[PDB]
């Protein structure tokens, strides 16, 4: 029962492609080669998502347009695995709409290590 869509010709009536970055971007070790990405949705969809991309290699030093990248459909989450341990990892994450793409998220760095539990000292 919420007042919107009265009658036609409105406002403001647009969608647009994604203008705002991936929120709860974080990535936590399970195993010793297992990893999990998991994030929230943007704050401007302007549309509705089709889904997202991320963006893993162990060498970052490379454009993220050469990166091994990854797949998703509307998820919010993704499980990746088969790397190596004891070595740092970039993850990146994105949205983007039937109109076009939207901004990455900031870049995070994660090292693969077995261990869970809130970090002391």
């Amino acid at each position: 029962g919420s007042s919107g869509s009265s009658g036609p010709v409105l406002t403001q009536t647009s969608e647009q492609a994604p203008s705002s970055a991936p929120r709860d971007v974080q990535a936590r070790m399970l195993s010793s080669t297992t990893i999990l990405v998991q994030w929230k949705e943007p704050e401007e969809p302007n549309g509705q998502i089709q889904g997202y991309r991320v963006y893993y290699t162990m060498d970052p030093t490379q454009h993220v347009n050469n990166w091994m990248k990854h797949n998703v459909a509307d998820s919010q989450i993704t499980t990746i695995g088969n790397l190596v341990p004891q070595k740092t990892y970039s993850v990146k994450v994105l949205a983007f709409t039937s109109i076009g793409d939207g901004p990455l998220s900031s870049d995070i760095q994660v090292i693969t290590q077995t261990g869970s539990g809130p970090s002391s000292g």
